[PDB]
C-alpha cells in the first residue's frame, strides 16, 4: 500500500506496489517506494507532484521511464533511482529538476551516460553517484558537463575500459571522489585530471598488480579499499603518493596488507595521519621492523590501532632486536 503521514511523507511500506500509485496530489512533498517491483514509469504518474522534495525509488524493477516523467518536479531535491534494470539514460529526464541537490544512478545495467551530457544544468547538484559494478566501461567528455562543484562524486566503475581525456578535468573542485575500478591502466589518466580538484580521493577494489609510477596536486587525503597490493606495487603507488607535496592523511586500512617494504613512508614528511588497521599484518619479527619502529617514532600520526594476524597486539608493541 501507500500511507503519508499529515506532512506529505508518503512510503510504500509493504513491497507489493506494481506501479507508482494513482492520484497523488500537490500535497505530496517525500515519496519512498523503495523495495517495491515498480518497472515502468509513466509521463501522468507524477504529474501533480509540483511539490515534490524527495523521490526514492531504490531497488525496484524499473526498466521504463517515459520522457517527461519528471516535468512537473521543478521542486525535486532529492532523487535515487539507485539498483533498477534502467539500461540507458535520457537527459529529458533531468532537464527539469534544475533545484536538485542529491543524485543517485548507481547500480543500474548501462554501458555509459549516453551520447547526451545528463547535467549540463544542474548547478545546484553537490552529491552525484554514477556506475555498476559489471557494466559500466566508458568515461566521456561530454558526461559531467556543467557539473562545477561537488561535495561528492562517486563512479564505480569497476569495469572501465575507456577514459576520455579531460573528462573530469572539467569539474573545478570535487570535496570527495570515489573511484571503483577494478584495473589500474586508466588510473594515473583519471589522476593527472583531477589532481588539482579534489580534496579527498577515494580508490576501490583496484588491481594494483604491474602498477608502475614515472603539477601542483591538491589533494589533502588519499585513501585506498579493498584494492590488491604488494611490497612491489606499494613502493610504485608510493612514488605518486610522495609528489603530492601537501598530502595530510593517508588512509591504507582494509587492503589486506601484510608488510611493507622499508622505509616506506620516509618522504611523506607532512603527513599528519595514516590509517594502517583492518590488514592482517604479519608482526614476524625480521619483517615487522620498520613499521613497528616507525609507528613509534611518529607516534601521533596512526588513527586507529593497527593489529598483528593471529595474536591480535598493537603492531607498535612489537619490539624487533
Ligand atoms: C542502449 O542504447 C544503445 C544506443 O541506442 C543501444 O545500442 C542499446 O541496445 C541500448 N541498451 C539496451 C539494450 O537497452
Amino acid at each position: 500500500s501507500l500511507s503519508c503521514d499529515r506532512n506529505g511523507i508518503c512510503k510504500g511500506s509493504s513491497g507489493s506496489l506494481n506501479s507508482i500509485p494513482s492520484g497523488l496530489t500537490e500535497a505530496v512533498k517525500s515519496l519512498d517506494l523503495s523495495n517495491n517491483r515498480i518497472t515502468y514509469i509513466s509521463n501522468s504518474d507524477l504529474q501533480r507532484c509540483v511539490n515534490l522534495q524527495a523521490l526514492v525509488l531504490t531497488s525496484n524493477g524499473i526498466n521504463t521511464i517515459e520522457e517527461d516523467s519528471f516535468s512537473s518536479l521543478g521542486s525535486l531535491e532529492h532523487l535515487d533511482l539507485s539498483y533498477n534494470y534502467l539500461s540507458n539514460l535520457s537527459s529529458s529526464w533531468f532537464k527539469p529538476l534544475s533545484s536538485l541537490t542529491f543524485l543517485n544512478l548507481l547500480g543500474n545495467p548501462y554501458k555509459t551516460l549516453g551520447e547526451t551530457s545528463l547535467f549540463s544544468h544542474l548547478t545546484k547538484l553537490q552529491i552525484l553517484r554514477v556506475g555498476n559494478m559489471d557494466t559500466f566501461t566508458k568515461i566521456q567528455r561530454k558526461d559531467f558537463a556543467g557539473l562545477t562543484f561537488l561535495e561528492e562524486l562517486e563512479i564505480d566503475a569497476s569495469d572501465l575500459q575507456s577514459y576520455e581525456p579531460k573528462s573530469l578535468k572539467s569539474i573545478q573542485n570535487v570535496s570527495h571522489l570515489i573511484l571503483h575500478m577494478k584495473q589500474h591502466i586508466l588510473l594515473l589518466e583519471i589522476f593527472v585530471d583531477v589532481t588539482s580538484s579534489v580534496e579527498c580521493l577515494e580508490l576501490r577494489d583496484t588491481d594494483l598488480d604491474t602498477f608502475h609510477f614515472s603539477t601542483n596536486s591538491l589533494i589533502k587525503k588519499f585513501t585506498f579499499r579493498n584494492v590488491k597490493i604488494t611490497d612491489e606495487s606499494l613502493f610504485q603507488v608510493m612514488k605518486l603518493l610522495n609528489q603530492i607535496s601537501g598530502l595530510l592523511e593517508l588512509e591504507f586500512s582494509r587492503n589486506q596488507l601484510k608488510s611493507v617494504p622499508d622505509g616506506i613512508f620516509d618522504r611523506l614528511t607532512s603527513l599528519q595521519k595514516i590509517w594502517l588497521h583492518t590488514n592482517p599484518w604479519d608482526c614476524s619479527c625480521p619483517r615487522i621492523d620498520y613499521l613497528s619502529r616507525w609507528l613509534n617514532k611518529n607516534s601521533q600520526k596512526e588513527q586507529g590501532s593497527a593489529k598483528c594476524s593471529g595474536s591480535g597486539k598493537p603492531v607498535r608493541s612489537i619490539i624487533c632486536p
